[PDB]
């Protein structure tokens, strides 16, 4: 339910969202249409999760790299600006938002990282990465540090990894080869090894994140940081700073990945024409962009008339100099896998979990395993999106490995078991990363129940043609149970063992004739057990729950309620007398989920 | 089936087993009774394992410290020497073999560790442990080392741990609640030892054969060993002396002193032949000499022969060290003490735990005595070299999971946490007996436990019991064990778990005292556990027809589980019939299947 006659906009919390809300107010005053701007955490991961249910914002702002994934899952409207409107924006910006022959967002601004330094602590910034250990030694003696920047997001480390030859996907003939991944070559290993040595030699701390680095720079405790244009506003309020070219590595320029902040329209919006009017006639004007830019700088904007003014800011000149040395990101759907793979490699190598060589070998494998599918998202409650995450795969990608801690669980297991175990736990680690949790082994405990990291709950499922994981923050979600089954009739004799007479009477009457209601019931019973057992530590048989279904008007998705016939007491907390879930049949599979 | 009219004797492979076999040949020549001497590995653990089934050797040789644990489980005959025979041995040696007022073994000889040195490399051995790092540095400059000894067995490191105040159980009786392995003296000793290793004066991997080889090849100037070691050194080119162990912080090293002793298996049908062999053949001047010439015994218990041995300066040094140490207790808690200290010395030496963490865990582990033999009574004695076990009837306080295991029970209820932790402590005790270092035991397919490479096993836990049995995979395909309380089954369960023919035939095969319904259930569960690792498929209660026999003794017997479904395995032959054993004791049913 996206509300008709209003706009909801998502944009990242480090950007000028208050400025954008001012453009929103102007729009309301002219047209009567209320504009609500929100900035949820991890919105780049939450958007598909909610847009899959037909929910979410009318308009989503993010760097262009994520948009191909959204388009592949059918989540974006096609954009068709007219001739005069296209001519108002730089051509390379339209190319950024073009995917498979269609425009999938409006380009807004060009972002690239620069080196930002405190001129009073450091009147001459370092030209090379290699001189930074020496500089940190000198600064540490004065009670300061040379450099702090966000080590938790690979965006900030990539310029160094790419400098001496790291790359994401090989480009040729206007086309990216997803089988030629450049994260494990000599150049990438050299850059990452330099970073890990900085940490080992106590020149940086592996836990430094965005807020830590920003606070340290803006209070004058560190001489340098690496950040984008959005960051300048907070500094300006604190420091006499310069924005300059990133240091070289092995004498080669650092090569940041360049983003074009872009605005896409939800394919489920009933407000597409209003969204287009807003973007074309209110935002992408000098006045609109100025409103946002004065809140937090956008970078070099896509609109030529205003970029001609901003280009005179020497901070923007520095921005474009670093952008020229770097590369525009791909927008292919495999980008989200690339990023997960590099995030994880960097974090594991920085913390000691893996050697650089192991961390990057694994990234090269993982960057293959794209997870932009949304089948299970369709059975999750959008209202709790901030505390849930998911990932799914429809095959077993080659070369995935279990974590060393997990390996004993499948050491004497059959091949199909080894594959489903490894693949589903990869999904689990992708989902956990969405909630901000680093890589952890997922072991098996009481009656085979999966063992989650502190503060997390979840569920796993694997059948023919599917592996999926859903994870939740335990401070908001008591338990999760999910289950996938092939959408086939049940084998002989199974329906009677798994069902009650009333279910057999009611369901064929309630469900569309096209659906294998027998298998759907069985899938829901299994999800019920998975949600149940972590909280009760007791058996629940198929005959111990009576499940009733309802069907949405689409005919392919709905709700169910499982009423428990035995003692529903839990070890702590409210009893599980009933459990509510959702079901969906799509792509040959049945998905069910319960979030308690 | 211990054979009547023959004697089988077990003694450790570091002792004079050939000499003992010579006394055996003389017996056979006089009496017509054949004597077979064997030296199984880990025989101190293997004896109770096989004797629990009424099998094993007629006579068991070991230091007296193990014998209380054997007596407690009813494994030894009381011995009946007359007063004239007792006056032939030293009184304090009889004291070592008296348990709850009864004599439970014949004493043979007094053993203590001494410092053994190469007179050509080191004509003035060091009086103190503190000089050894400097000596080593000097010798290393000549391609040599100062000292090597077995760091794998806590017997050898104990003298240093106890030097400055470590003790086992505080002594008219031993207080098992006052354990001294974690006081300041013990930590000082063990810290010294770990420091030797950190400073590259010794290596954590050094074991008995490694140290022996090095000393007898003249590569190291000193070792620490008992009298049994002397004959191998005689045969080598090394010119050696035997002397007082070095002091530590000015206090003498205090070895734990063993009395080698010979017990009689309570299940032996040859008790009078054993008595004759021991009293009239072995415990004579000539018998002890035969053994002593093979590998020296130490200061023997027989006064007439000790009169001769006491003139040897090596024996004088043995006794000097023995008097500075202490005779070991014979209380059944000794084997837990040794397991605790073993684990601690190995963990600290290797750096897996700090000295303080290691010794604090040892103080805890010294409480968890495992001398029970209920699951041992259902294990096949023919496979004893490749099986080990341990069981507990309670949850000892303060046991913890391995860190790798902790997530498996992080949100589990108290009773689950306890049973999980205690059973895995049992599993680690069993793995130790097979020479496998401590490992986590995780849970895999359908909850199956996850064993170290090359091992198989099974776990069980019910009210009043935790037990583990582990086997070497190259000899044992699968193990399934199961414990249940010996109670009638809940209403309706018998019909759910049994087949009609079982309900018809089983009551006729079992004595009136038994809950046959429960024993059937327990065997079915054991069958699944042996089955699943090999097949990875379900086996239902109606999918095996189990038949039973009972031994004449009435509380143990055999069963056969016949698989009624397809028996295909992941490898090897299909499962067809699985033979097991069952036992009922102390209100519990135990079952085991070893494939
Ligand atoms: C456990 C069970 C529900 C699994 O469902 P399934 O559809 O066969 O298999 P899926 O692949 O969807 O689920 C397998 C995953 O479930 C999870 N699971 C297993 N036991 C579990 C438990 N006790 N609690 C929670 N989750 C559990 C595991 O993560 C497992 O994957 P892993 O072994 O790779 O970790 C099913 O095998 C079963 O045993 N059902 C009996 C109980 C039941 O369904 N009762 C109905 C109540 S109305
Ligand atoms: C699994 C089962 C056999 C365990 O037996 P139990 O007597 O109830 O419980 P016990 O305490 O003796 O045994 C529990 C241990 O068995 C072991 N175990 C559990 N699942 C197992 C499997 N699939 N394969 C092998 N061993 C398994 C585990 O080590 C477990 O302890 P842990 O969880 O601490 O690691 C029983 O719970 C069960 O599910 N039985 C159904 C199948 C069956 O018995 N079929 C009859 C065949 S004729
Ligand atoms: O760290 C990987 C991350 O990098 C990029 O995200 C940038 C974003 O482009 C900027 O607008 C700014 O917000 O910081 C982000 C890094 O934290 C990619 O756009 C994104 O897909 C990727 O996950
Ligand atoms: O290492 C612990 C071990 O010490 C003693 O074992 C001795 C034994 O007494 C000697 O006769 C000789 O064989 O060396 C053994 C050490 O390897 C205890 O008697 C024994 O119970 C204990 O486990
Ligand atoms: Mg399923
Ligand atoms: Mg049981």
């Amino acid at each position: 339910k996206i509300e008709e006659g209003k706009l909801v906009i998502w944009i990242n919390g480090d950007k000028g969202y208050n400025g954008l809300a001012e453009v929103g107010k102007k729009f309301e005053k002219d047209t009567g249409i209320k504009v609500t701007v929100e900035h949820p955490d991890k919105l780049e991961e939450k958007f598909p999760q909610v847009a899959a249910t037909g929910d979410g914002p009318d308009i989503i702002f993010w760097a262009h790299d994520r948009f191909g994934g959204y388009a592949q899952s059918g989540l974006l409207a096609e954009i068709t600006p007219d001739k005069a409107f296209q001519d108002k924006l730089y051509p390379f910006t339209w190319d950024a938002v073009r995917y498979n022959g269609k425009l999938i967002a409006y380009p807004i601004a060009v972002e690239a990282l620069s080196l930002i330094y405190n001129k009073d602590l450091l009147p001459n910034p370092p030209k090379t990465w290699e001189e930074i250990p020496a500089l940190d030694k000198e600064l540490k003696a004065k009670g300061k540090s040379a450099l702090m920047f966000n080590l938790q997001e690979p965006y900030f480390t990539w310029p160094l990894i790419a400098a001496d030859g790291g790359y994401a996907f090989k480009y040729a003939a206007g086309k990216y080869d997803i089988k030629d991944v450049g994260v494990d070559n000599a150049g990438a290993k050299a850059g990452l090894t330099f970073l890990v040595d900085l940490i080992k030699n106590k020149h940086m701390n592996a836990d430094t994140d965005y807020s830590i680095a920003e606070a340290a720079f803006n209070k004058g405790e560190t001489a340098m940081t690496i950040n984008g244009p959005w960051a300048w506003s907070n500094i300006d309020t604190s420091v006499n700073y310069g924005v300059t070219v990133l240091p070289t590595f092995k004498g080669q320029p650092s090569k940041p990945f360049v983003g074009v902040l872009s605005a896409g329209i939800n394919a489920a919006s009933p407000n597409k024409e209003l969204a287009k009017e807003f973007l074309e006639n209110y935002l992408l004007t000098d006045e609109g962009l100025e409103a946002v830019n004065k809140d937090k700088p956008l970078g070099a904007v896509a609109l030529k008339s205003y970029e001609e003014e901003l280009a005179k800011d020497p901070r923007i000149a520095a921005t474009m100099e670093n952008a020229q040395k770097g590369e525009i990101m791909p927008n292919i759907p495999q980008m989200s896998a690339f990023w997960y793979a590099v995030r994880t490699a960097v974090i594991n190598a920085a913390s000691g979990r893996q050697t650089v060589d192991a961390a990057l070998a694994a990234a090269q494998t993982n960057a293959a395993a794209m997870t932009v599918g949304t089948l299970v998202a369709s059975v999750l409650p959008a209202t709790v999106f901030e505390d849930l995450a998911y990932a799914e795969l429809y095959s077993d990608p080659p070369g995935l490995t279990p974590l060393p801690e997990e390996a004993p669980l499948i050491a004497r297991s059959v091949a199909k078991r080894r594959n489903e175990f490894i693949t589903v736990r990869h999904c689990a680690r992708i989902a956990l990363d969405q909630l901000g949790v680093p890589p952890a082994p997922i072991l098996k405990g009481d009656k085979g129940e999966p063992c989650w990291p502190d503060g997390m709950v979840g569920s796993l499922t694997h059948c023919a043609g599917y592996r999926g994981a859903v994870v939740g923050r335990r401070d908001a979600v008591r338990s999760v149970g999910i289950d996938a089954e092939p959408h086939d009739v049940l084998p002989n004799g199974v329906l009677d063992a798994i069902s009650l007479p009333a279910e057999r009477a009611d369901m064929p009457r309630t469900m569309p004739a096209a659906l294998h209601w027998d298998r759907i019931l069985f899938c829901a019973k299994e999800a019920t057990y998975k949600a149940w057992f972590p909280l009760t530590k007791r058996w629940l048989g198929f005959e111990d729950a009576h499940i009733t279904f309802e069907t949405d008007s689409t005919g392919w998705t709905g709700r169910f309620v499982s009423r428990i016939l035995i003692d529903g007491s839990t070890l702590s907390g409210p009893p599980l007398t009933t459990l509510r879930g959702r079901w969906s049949v799509e792509r040959g599979l049945v998905l069910t989920a319960i979030v308690l």
